């Protein structure tokens, strides 16, 4: 008999998915790491050479965390002493290695505790952030030029984001943007002076006698937000003037009237920059297109070039307004926007004309614009077979919009329905990354003729290994609720027999624009639960879910904790109606937003669920951050949406937890969903006399991702689900 | 068939022990609160009068927390707006009611947020502390005189203790001591300037958007301690024009050489005060005897009147050097000290002579000195039948030490083996309080011929109720280890059958000077476990336990987490070999020091215990406070006892928890045993991949004593023990 996919298989990563992570260095070459050696590959022929031998830094004296080769290939940035901060941020030490001289640079070194470092996009200039101020080095061995003097820990951030902008706006720590040829350095400045601090204990190693109090400027819903300013400095003037001026570009009057955000920065040309601003009430955004005026040395944003993007049914964008993709001359751009039917499609704009032209349309959505050449625009969409959970690459002819080719749809239609892509520098080549429903498959292609050059990684070693394992299967389908198709997936036990009654675990995210029903192949906890424990692990995309139009996505506008919660309960009732589910053994679990939904479901009094697990849940919207929460909820004021903020807490449903078995889990150093959130749930349960199971994770954050805590949490949850389902 | 004593009976206090709490106001009368009315009783006859009608404050507009009648009976202090702080500390608002003129005083009121208030011992003067400064009111309607001006929140404490002195030295918030007739007011001043702060989150009600950080000056072992100064003010010479002069009494030179504590303040006469000082290395203490000098207005402490108390085997006193009991002229005193055999007995000292004379002797100990007349000294000891867990009242004839009479031994030997006493003002009468092995019994006696005047409360109503319940029994016996007898108790299920095998729960404290095997009658969680669940609840007093001499008590000197842990394992090993114990079902549980011991036992790798519960445990001695920890451990420095501090942690035993089921519980707002202690245990268990059960209690402190959390914790622990013992 074949073994199953066990909990230890998952926790020890016995069955490893092979990747093919390349780094394009030009229009025809990429870097790839093979046995710690950095190899340079010719895309056209597949032949390689050792770019940098694995032995090069044996006598360095520090474990190198990562590297970054300068665009001109003259230098290599070596990252070490990596200390993680939030989701994207960290600090590190850096050394620069001169590739020509084959020597490490020992003078004018990047300082220790550097927050961010980036090469210019051409050549080898560097911009870095140290002690919240920006510095620029024209040459790696030469002194830096200081750009800002206002940087102050927890107060003024120059060229780096504060907590909320990193997490919710930019999805990056960096707040600097070099112009295409590196002449200008644009940057944002955040002022957190009046932003309140979240404070929590950090216990550290057992040697630490007194716990440390971590204090982070974090605006919770309705609190004082950081303010922002935007500047542009001419780096070519640094060696000629004592103190080069940072020219401010002010937000438009329509934004200055109240609280707002800087939400996008995109250079159009060497002398033209676009900026998108978003009002704190996130249903109104403004794009400014600003040109360098050589005579005044100023940046001017013509009102004739200003573009408004607004929503009457919800917020702007999926999580924020989309980025524009400028044509080479910078006189026009493409941008994903919601059409009149509420479907996200590519619109083509002239910079000084307000009405745009849609180049795509249909009851499906464009996911992202991937590359733009003088003749073609390349994008990813879920158009294929009307499957919102699938992803394919398309090519549209710019001189004829009726000419749309699907580049990936038919490559391996059984194995591959979810693609991502990586284009070379001027889009001459593209790597396709298939992530499911079969094993991930990485292929290289030439853009000149769309021909498949070679298979880079097919995961054949893993396929051989899995043949000896009783693997679960995955069913992806839909149910029709009120004449609308709603997609679901099920991880089915091996030898799934529809005449048998199986226990069911509902795996929930269900946040706005979430998608849990897709074609991706995963080896995770659900793989184990279905394979070894014979549990069906189901997920459902209800109202509020993404990639299916605004009528679905905006259904939860101003009403989080309503339809998306009700639709999970309804999904479980629909799954019971299918005949292969034991109705006495239905459980629900989720993390973060999934934890909030799990808890809301468990407190609903539905009687559908026996048990559930909430990991790092939100419990009350006033505890979560301003940017994310207010996007869907508006402000927690009597004049706005306070009544709904108060009506959608987990705590108010405490009495209903008497009907279920609940497991509540949270990391004590969670800077994102504060431990406070679960501390308030537990107190409300204790207050009504509800028994439940709990687990805190000392010094773990939102990811509970340290090697030991990851194994501990999944082991603890596995025992809980098994006990709930009477499984030995 | 009769009911058992259930978990709800324990949680809802179905079966209540009646008390008889009286307050002596003279040598012949006492106050007793009956039906919210305050009565005055004549001790000789038992007749009473209403002192204060319950209706007097029906229109007060505030709920009265407590009352305090002035010594002369002219005024009543009304306490309201009570806000608990630590174990003893709190703030409240106060009003004074004139009993003669039948009116509330509205002039010069005691301020709100008052920290401590006390009447003088005679008359009706008041001393109070507000904003850390001392104030004196000569008359209730008159303005206060400000005594101190240096009071500063968390820094300077005048007349009130800081955290560590409150918890570990004085067992009180008060640091004020009126002279016997109220002329002088002595006070301590604490300086916490350089004491580090423990910081922890407080979540508060769900309405609080950002958690509060609580910051408390708390010296952990080896950290900077508070400093102390002592002063005496003459309250008869205060002026409305001039600031009060406080006379400082400095510590002796043997204390000033290094860190030290003020550990006892006891007035001897109207013009003589005794002070005890303790070195930070708590095996050396000095008593100073200080006399007022009428000519100079100074307090002089003659070197010839100094008394040294030291220990070569351990620390001084049970928890601190004992209090002296001065004679009427203050020329001599009686004090409990450890004799040459290591047994605590009464020594008689002359104020100006070094050698004291022991008035009691034997292999048993004096618990406390209770009253002193020119002819007799009254004390409690465990002499009777050589039972260290029993307590009786004795009197010793001061002119002939061979004449010792037991006053309580034979009153009711079957019902009463554990007594406490309350004497009237000049010891003319005494109230005996029997607390076990039978139901509590309160009696009143006259000292002249030791007549048993009357029964005050016999709990016959509870006895009638308990007749219909299947109550557990208590067995008190001993085991012999290395020629020494060590006592244990077992709470045995009703209808106990020695031919049956019962699961056993070891209930542990086992800290230095602990005593868990005694003759006290209790209605607690153990009563329910034995009565309803048929579990034997055992407790054992091994090495380090009290009231049996220093050979046993000092056995754990500089070695916490050694013999007391080994001895609990040895006792359970011996119990597991008894015919009526199921060796497959032995559990252990404890709170605080008992939580530490439970955890150390569970991590010992003994294999005797299936499971256990640690509530608010200490996990590493460096995390606990200086005063308690260093008393037994010395300093955590390489030159002193750092190696033992490092090898006595729970965290180092984490791998050994693989073979046990463990439940770890802690309140998040524990200011005493910081949540940090359990946060480090859980992290060590996660680090070694050991699964365990946990429960945090949001905003609960060391007591986990709110009505809802107390019910929740005992409910959660009951489910855990029942699951462990395969009980339905
Ligand atoms: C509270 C909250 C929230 C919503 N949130 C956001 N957004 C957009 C990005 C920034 C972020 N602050 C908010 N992205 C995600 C969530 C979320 O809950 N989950 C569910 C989830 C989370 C963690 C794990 C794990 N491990 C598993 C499922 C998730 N899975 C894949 C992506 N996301
Ligand atoms: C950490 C530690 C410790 C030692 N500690 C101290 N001392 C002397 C007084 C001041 C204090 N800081 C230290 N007194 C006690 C303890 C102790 O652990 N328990 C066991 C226990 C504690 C709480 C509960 C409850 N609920 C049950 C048992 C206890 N039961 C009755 C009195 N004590
Ligand atoms: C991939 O192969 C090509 C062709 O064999 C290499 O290109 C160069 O070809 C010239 C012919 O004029 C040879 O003299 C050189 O060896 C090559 N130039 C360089 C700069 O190396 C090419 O280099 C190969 N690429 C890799 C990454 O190995
Ligand atoms: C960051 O914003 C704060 C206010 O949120 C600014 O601080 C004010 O600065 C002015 C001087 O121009 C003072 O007169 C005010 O007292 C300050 N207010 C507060 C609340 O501190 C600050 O200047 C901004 N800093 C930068 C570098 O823009
Ligand atoms: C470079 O120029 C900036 C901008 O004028 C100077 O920043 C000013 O610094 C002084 C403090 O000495 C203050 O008066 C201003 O509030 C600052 N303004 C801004 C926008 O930061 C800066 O100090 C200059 N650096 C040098 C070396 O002269
Ligand atoms: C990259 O772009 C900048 C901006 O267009 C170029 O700088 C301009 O170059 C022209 C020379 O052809 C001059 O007329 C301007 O004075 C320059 N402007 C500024 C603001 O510096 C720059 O030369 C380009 N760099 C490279 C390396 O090609
Ligand atoms: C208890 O009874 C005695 C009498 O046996 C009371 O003593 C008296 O005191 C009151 C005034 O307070 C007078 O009425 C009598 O003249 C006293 N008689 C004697 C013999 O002293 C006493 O008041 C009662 N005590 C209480 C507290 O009610
Ligand atoms: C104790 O607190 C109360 C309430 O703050 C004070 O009582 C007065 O009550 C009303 C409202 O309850 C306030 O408007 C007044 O300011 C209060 N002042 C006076 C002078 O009556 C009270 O004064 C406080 N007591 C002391 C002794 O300070
Ligand atoms: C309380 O104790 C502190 C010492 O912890 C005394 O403060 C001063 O301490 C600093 C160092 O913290 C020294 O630089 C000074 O010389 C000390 N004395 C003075 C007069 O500044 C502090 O004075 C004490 N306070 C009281 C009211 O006794
Ligand atoms: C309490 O004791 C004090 C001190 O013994 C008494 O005060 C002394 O009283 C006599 C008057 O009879 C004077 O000779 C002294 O000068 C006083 N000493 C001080 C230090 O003030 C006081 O009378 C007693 N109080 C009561 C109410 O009995
Ligand atoms: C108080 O206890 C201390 C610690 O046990 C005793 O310390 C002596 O002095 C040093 C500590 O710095 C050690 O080197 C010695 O080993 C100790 N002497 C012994 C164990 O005899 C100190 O003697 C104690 N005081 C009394 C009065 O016994
Ligand atoms: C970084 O830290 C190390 C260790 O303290 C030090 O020797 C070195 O000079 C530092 N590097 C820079 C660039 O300051
Ligand atoms: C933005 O949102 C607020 C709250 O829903 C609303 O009153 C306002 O009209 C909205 N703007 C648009 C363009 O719908
Ligand atoms: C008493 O002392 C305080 C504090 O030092 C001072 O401010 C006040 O002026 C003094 N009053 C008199 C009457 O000396
Ligand atoms: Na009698």
């Amino acid at each position: 008999t074949r073994k199953t996919y066990t909990l230890t298989d998952y926790l020890k990563n016995t069955y490893r998915l092979k990747l093919y992570s390349l780094r394009w260095i030009s229009d025809h070459e990429y870097l790839y790491k093979q046995e710690n050696n950095i190899l340079v590959f010719n895309a056209e022929y597949g032949n390689s050479s050792v770019f940098l031998e694995n032995s090069t830094f044996d006598e360095f004296g520090h474990s190198i965390n990562d590297y970054s080769i300068s665009p001109d290939g003259q230098f290599i940035l070596l990252e070490y002493n990596y200390v993680k901060q939030w989701r994207h941020s960290y600090t590190a030490s850096y050394d620069i290695y001169d590739l020509n001289k084959r020597q490490l640079i020992t003078e004018e070194r990047i300082p220790n505790n550097t927050q961010w470092v980036t090469w210019s996009p051409v050549g080898h200039k560097l911009a870095y952030v140290w002690n919240n101020d920006i510095y620029v080095k024209i040459e790696p061995n030469l002194p830096s030029y200081r750009i800002t003097w206002t940087g102050k820990e927890d107060i003024i951030y120059n060229g780096i984001t504060d907590w909320v902008y990193e997490e919710e706006v930019f999805s990056a720590y960096s707040a600097l943007w070099w112009s295409p040829n590196g002449t200008f350095l644009a940057y944002a400045q955040f002022n957190d002076t009046e932003v309140p601090l979240i404070e929590y204990s950090f216990y550290s190693d057992e040697s630490l006698q007194y716990p440390k109090t971590v204090r982070v400027p974090y605006p919770k819903a309705g609190a004082v937000n950081p303010t922002v300013k935007f500047f542009v400095v001419n780096t070519d003037s640094l060696s000629s003037v004592t103190n080069a001026t940072s020219i401010q570009i002010t937000a438009p009057a329509s934004m200055l009237i109240g609280d707002h955000y800087l939400c996008d920065v995109t250079w159009a040309t060497q002398e033209r920059i676009s900026l998108q601003w978003l009002r704190r009430i996130q249903n109104y955004s403004v794009m400014d297109i600003c040109d360098y005026d050589e005579s005044s040395g100023r940046w001017n944003c013509l009102v004739a070039r200003q573009h408004i993007e607004m929503s009457t049914t919800g917020w702007v964008g999926r999580f924020r307004p989309s980025e524009p993709h400028f044509t080479l001359d910078g006189n026009s751009f493409y941008k994903i926007i919601s059409n009149e039917e509420g479907y996200r499609h590519i619109c083509y704009f002239q910079i000084d004309k307000k009405d745009c032209t849609f180049i795509t349309k249909g009851t499906w959505e464009v996911i992202g614009i991937e590359a733009l050449t003088s003749d073609y625009l390349y994008y990813i969409s879920n158009e294929y077979k009307g499957m919102p959970g699938g992803r394919n690459l398309y090519k549209i002819q710019l001189s004829d919009y009726t000419k749309v080719t699907c580049l990936s749809c038919e490559l391996n239609p059984e194995r591959c329905q979810y693609y991502s892509v990586s284009f070379s520098k001027e889009a001459k080549y593209y790597q396709l990354r298939c992530s499911g429903p079969g094993l991930p498959l990485y292929t290289l292609h030439s853009s000149v003729n769309d021909k498949g050059l070679r298979v880079l990684e097919d995961n054949s070693a893993l396929d051989k290994m899995l043949q000896n394992v009783q693997m679960p299967s995955k069913k992806l389908d839909f149910i029709i609720l009120n004449e609308t198709k709603f997609w679901y997936q099920m991880i089915l036990p091996p030898h799934f027999d529809k005449s048998k009654k199986y226990p069911l675990l509902l795996d929930v995210y269900a946040g706005p624009c979430s998608q849990k029903a897709d074609t991706v192949f995963r080896l995770n906890w659900a793989t184990y639960l279905a394979s070894t424990e014979n549990i069906i692990v189901a997920s459902f995309d209800g109202r509020g879910s993404g990639y299916q139009g605004d009528k679905i996505m905006h259904a939860i506008n101003r009403r989080l904790g309503t339809f998306e919660v009700e639709d999970q309960i309804e999904a479980a009732r629909q799954f019971s109606k299918m005949g292969f589910v034991d109705n006495k053994r239905i459980a629900i679990w989720g993390w973060s937003y999934g934890g909030y939904v799990t808890s809301m479901v468990l407190g609903s009094g539905s009687g559908v669920f026996k048990c559930g697990i909430a990991v790092a849940p939100v419990s009350r919207w006033e505890y979560y951050d301003s940017v994310y929460t207010e996007r869907y909820m508006g402000l927690p004021t009597p004049e706005d949406n306070l009544d709904h903020y108060r009506n959608s807490t987990v705590m108010s449903r405490a009495e209903n937890f008497k009907q279920v078995e609940y497991l509540l889990i949270h990391g004590t150093a969670d800077d994102n969903v504060h431990f406070q959130q679960s501390a308030q749930i537990s107190k409300a349960l204790v207050d009504v006399g509800v028994d439940f199971q709990a687990m805190w994770y000392t010094d773990e954050d939102h990811g509970i991702a340290s090697s030991t805590a990851h194994q501990h949490i999944y082991t603890h949850m596995s025992h809980f689900i098994k006990q709930c389902f009477s499984l030995p």
